[PDB]
């Protein structure tokens, strides 16, 4: 299972039921991206002695950035499941949250957890920019701590917030590649000819400029157990205005 | 069968007044095929949890009804709830007590077999933040077996991220009367008249008006109770008239 | 009598004494207007089955709009008396009133009452969407009659007063010839109709617009003096403040 | 013999303010010729004729607006009028933290009987009070009967017409700078038992030395010549307007 | 020997502020010739004539405004005047968190008898106090009798005429920079037993070295020449205005 | 020792330990300035009868003004020590401080104290301008009271705040004269030839346009017991930009 | 170990665990800078008598300024460890912090501690500018007190805040020199030929205009125990845009 924590005052409490792990394979990122992040984070988890020998704070931060519906929240959920880590949901835009409380919350994060700061562009007894920077990477910051940040708008982030030592790895999570379309078709319609996934991908890339994995999921939801339906109705993915 | 309304008191849902008489689905006249398409979609969602769990997809669905005042959004959602024997949870996003924390908890403890209703979601944009809403609707901590309905008169005011697939799965325009809605409404208000008389009413209404809401048609029929010939003879009164 | 209720928190409480009913006849609207509103509201009260058979929310809303002093508040008082209804005074500009409280207040309105929203233009704590959804939304209750007033209908959002929120909109204006003769005959009973005619003709020549409130105020200067009223009409010709 | 009781609002209720006050005699306030008589006649006709109102279905309420420049008789007249009618005065401040629409409605409904409710400087008003709350308290569905309201302002042009329409304000009176008649009347009150010809001399000369003079200025001048009517008549050039240093 | 009691507002009531103070002698405040006598005469005539007011139905109240530049004698005169009349002083701050229209009305109604209510810097005023609340407290239906109010300001042009009309303010006096007469009078008070000719020498030379000089500046100058009248007369060029270091 | 008081509500309380007196001689003001202020304040303390005979409020106020680091706070500390006076630290920018509280605090100041108002330019329930003027010199002001004000910005002070009777003596406290440089050198390096102090002063005034006593102190701190070091490294006092 | 304190009201409390000391050698500043600050601060700690004899307040202040990720927070941590000093974390942007509380907090700082004001540019019932100046260097300031300030933006600081006697030593902490690159390579890859560190430094300075030590650390983290990898992949440090 994957345990979710939320902040209640200065302490972390479980949020609802332990959740079924989303399998990492059920999230289709651009080719090699999932492997690169998993390798990076396993190398961090496996090498505390390398950090302590060199006097380096034993912490790592990740930033996933890009358009809505491309896999940021889903990937972090699946990654937590893959690493048997829990997730601490830390809201930076919150009445009770002070610099003092943030420092304490980061210091008492359950072990084997990812601290998740969603939509960190929207932050900027209340939090200050300097409080956030010094909690993430300052004199009092604690060790064995992994932080994930997300944003739709990396251009809005102050460079100081995401410099190495606060964010160690930045990854763009984008609209579907050819490879993501064939991989997603094969996951939703297992045991079809690879040639049929190819047919689907070629035609989607000709009917669209940009398509999110969320749109691809939503389309396959209209053709449950109907792979030929999925391949025949691709013109419906051509963008269409709202009614005015 | 009745329809139970819930409102939020703190972090919990409480019944709001009496159980209400179900509005029959047939008493709401949407554009041809629209009601059937939404009922089919939502029954397919309710009937297929295993399809979602097998593929690791969050078992949640969101609906947006958009369009001008008086065209059937609130009445359809009431009737739909009745058809599916679902209750309705009335969630006001513009509300002093509602924080990101409370919204997360309220969505997590929604009565089973309920539609969470967010009316006028354009008017939303401690207290609630835009990121808190997006992450409650589709984020790491969002709960399963959850159906959300949103409405707006102004879809052009909504941020794309709020209504992307995975937050909103189906968007439907609910507009001014078609020819078909006029004949269907005439036959419901004046049962056992010749179809030719409903036709006469529809043709003449569409020549006297550029746009007419179902609410206006209802209001007109209210002046001609049990007087179908009255309704057919006084259509020039629907030609728009200034306030004094 | 007519009972007035005001909101205390989420509940309705009586306001002062039960009031003497104002007779409907003592409020003089434009010819046919009062009869049309009474007929409409009695048809609503008498026809719940017509609504339920067709699946229509059993609710009706009224908007009276127009210049100060022409009969909106007085008519609603008299109408309540005529229908043996009470009145619930709901102030939309009020510190304690939230969307939640408004919903609950409309749901526990005493039966056989008119909910009165005076000066509904001045509302736009309560949100616009909260008001619209209380008046006509999923949780709105049945057997409910709402009256709205405004001096400024052009300031109202169309969504607030669309059919299903407001079912009947009526303009309440400055005196017609007919209102002037009817008012003269009520204030000076047992005079020749020709004397009411003399009064009306001369008032319409001395004035561009005159409210019933001004006509009442004028007759108050000539209590039991109908000849005084007919002789001093040039005093109604508009005169600046100093 | 009789006194005038002042009430102020404490929460939703009226309480006495200090001592019962000695009545100012109506004759000690000198308004323009006929004005005091017209207001007294109007208000006595209202007090004496409840049946006329009830028979015709008309709300048994009356409102008065006194308007004009500072120091011309508005507050002093209302004090003297209250004394003449053996009425108390309820001092209602519309600019006040605690005052809501709800509290105003309740305060007007429990006003001591035989009182004038006084709204001084009603131009300066425009939880907390709203314009609609004030209009509906003064003349709306829940307004109470046997109620007399007096409003004052220095600035009638700032008042919304809806606030002072008939049924909220029934009688509007301008209270202005001294007429010839007010000058002779004031001289005769401050210097009783002088020849009318001496009051005439005073009035003619004051109107030649001044464009505008308030009764408050005339009172202030007579205060410099207590028991000295010839002094008052001889020093009128001192009333010619003079800059601040 | 008499003292002067100072009161401040605590809520709706007046309380003594520190010790009873030594009376400043009226003669130790040097106003322009005749000004002090005119104010004393006016205020004694008010105190002595309640019957004249009651017979004519006139509110038994009087208000005074002293206005003009800093350091010319407004606060010191009012202190000395209070002492001369054996009156106490009520210090009423109009710019104050707790002060409402209601509280001001009550405070003016329970002012200790034989007191001057002092509103310093009344230009700076313009729940919480409103303009109408102040006007109606000073002269309105509920205002109380046997009440004397003193207002001061450096800026009379900033006062609304309604605040200072007769019946709120009955006497306005300008308190200005030193006349020739104030300079000779002040020299004779600081250096008793000197020839009038020496006070004359001082005054003539000060008026040639300065455009404007406050009594406060003259006091401050004499403080440099305690018991040294010839020093005072010899160092007058030091009163020629001199910039701050910039 | 010198006792420091701070305001707690309407009353004065001791702040920490009694402090070692800074010797007056250890503060080097422009030639004759210290002597003129000491003479003035001793003349005030010694002459209450002169004030009472003439009816003059027995109060005196002082304003020290000028650039940062030139001796205002250190002089007032040393002066208090020389006169065996305590110091009352009155902050005018303070949430709790009302007109009422300021009046009471000035009236109950410990006897034989200087009331110190630092940075009086920065002031302009809560304090008002009129409250401050009337506390300093008004009807209820108390006697035997000495106030010191400081500012870096005398041009920002309203003339009414610092008129005679509120402020009786204004003194500018400026950048080093030749005399202050030789005096400071002789204090930091006792028992050197006057010629060496001269060498130091001449060269500092050629390398600098403006130098504060604080800068001279800071320089001598780099050359403790090294007077030749001090004389040899003067080019280091030539102004240098920040790395920006 | 190194003990961290944070403010709780008017008093200092330990923050989590005593931390492992960062060795001073693990922080690579520009050549000679570390030695100059250590020498200065040891001279201050060792010479109270020199201060008391001359009447000089026994206090010293330090300002480290420059771009993000160049060694300000790391150096102060390591310096505290080297001097066996604790660190008091004082947040100037904080709801509860008044002028009064700041005065008291500076007066009861644990002995043998550095008071740390991070991001002092961001400060400018509640703290005022004058309150801060008078706490740092005023009549009531306490002795045996060491303050460190940092900023990314020294141009935003008012000169009065950082004048000698408030700040005694200002040091720029910048992007990597040639010397910092060879020193960092030799620390991360001990026992390699100096010639290899040289190869690394020359090539990094040709591929970059500016590189922070934080970026160098981040790069070496990709080549743990792979010095030839570090030397071969330097073109990867050439700046690269975020995906738009
Ligand atoms: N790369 C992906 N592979 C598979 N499913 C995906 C992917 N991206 C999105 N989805 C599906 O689409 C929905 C949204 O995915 P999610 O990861 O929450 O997107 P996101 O990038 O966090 N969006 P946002 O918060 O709006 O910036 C979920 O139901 C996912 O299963
Ligand atoms: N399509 C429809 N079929 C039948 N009745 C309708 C329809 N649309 C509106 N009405 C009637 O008109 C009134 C208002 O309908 P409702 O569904 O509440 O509108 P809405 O679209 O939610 N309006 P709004 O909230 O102002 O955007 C109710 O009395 C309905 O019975
Ligand atoms: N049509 C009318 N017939 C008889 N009396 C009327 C009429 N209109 C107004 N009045 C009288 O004038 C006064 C005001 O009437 P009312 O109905 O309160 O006006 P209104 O339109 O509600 N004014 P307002 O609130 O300013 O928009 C009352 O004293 C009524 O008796
Ligand atoms: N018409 C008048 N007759 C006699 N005395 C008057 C008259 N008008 C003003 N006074 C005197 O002048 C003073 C102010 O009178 P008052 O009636 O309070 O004026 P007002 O018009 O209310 N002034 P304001 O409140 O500034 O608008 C009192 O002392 C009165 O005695
Ligand atoms: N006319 C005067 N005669 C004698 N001393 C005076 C005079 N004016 C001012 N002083 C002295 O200078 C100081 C200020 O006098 P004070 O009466 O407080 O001035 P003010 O006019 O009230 N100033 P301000 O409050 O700033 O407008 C006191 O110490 C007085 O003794
Ligand atoms: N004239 C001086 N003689 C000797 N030391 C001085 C002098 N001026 C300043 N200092 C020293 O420099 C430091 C600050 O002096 P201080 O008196 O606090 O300056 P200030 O003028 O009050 N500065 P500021 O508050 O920024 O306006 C202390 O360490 C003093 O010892
Ligand atoms: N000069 C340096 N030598 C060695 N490691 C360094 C150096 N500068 C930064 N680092 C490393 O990079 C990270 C950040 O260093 P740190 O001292 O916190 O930066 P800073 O200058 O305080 N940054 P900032 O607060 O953003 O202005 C830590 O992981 C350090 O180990
Ligand atoms: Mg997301
Ligand atoms: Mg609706
Ligand atoms: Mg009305
Ligand atoms: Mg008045
Ligand atoms: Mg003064
Ligand atoms: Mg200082
Ligand atoms: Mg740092």
């Amino acid at each position: 299972k994957t345990v979710m924590y939320t902040a209640v005052g200065s302490e972390w409490r479980t949020f609802g039921y332990p959740r079924r792990r989303r399998p990492l394979d059920s999230v289709v990122l651009q080719q090699g991206l999932a492997d690169r992040i998993v390798k990076d984070i396993r190398e961090f988890i496996d090498n505390p002695k390398w950090y302590i020998d060199r006097g380096i704070p034993y912490r790592r931060g990740y930033l996933l950035y890009g358009p809505p519906g491309c896999g940021k929240s889903s990937f972090i959920t699946a990654l937590a499941g893959e690493l048997e880590h829990s997730i601490c949901l830390l809201s930076l835009t919150d009445s009770s949250l002070s610099d003092d409380r943030l420092n304490h919350l980061l210091s008492v994060a359950p072990q084997q957890s990812l601290v998740l700061l969603e939509d960190v562009d929207a932050a900027f007894g209340r939090l200050t920019f300097s409080g956030l920077l010094n909690a993430l990477d300052g004199v009092a910051s604690t060790e064995a701590r992994i932080v994930f940040m997300t944003t739709n708008y990396i251009d809005r982030l102050d460079p100081a917030l995401i410099r190495p030592g606060r964010v160690d790895l930045k990854e763009y999570v984008g609209y579907c590649s050819h490879w993501q379309l064939t991989q997603m078709f094969q996951r939703f319609y297992p045991g079809q000819a690879p040639s049929l996934a190819e047919n689907f991908a070629e035609h989607v890339l000709k009917a669209t400029s940009e398509i999110s994995p969320a749109q691809v999921q939503g389309y396959f939801m209209l053709y449950k157990n109907d792979p030929m339906g999925a391949v025949h109705n691709i013109e419906s993915l051509r963008p269409r205005d709202h009614h005015h």
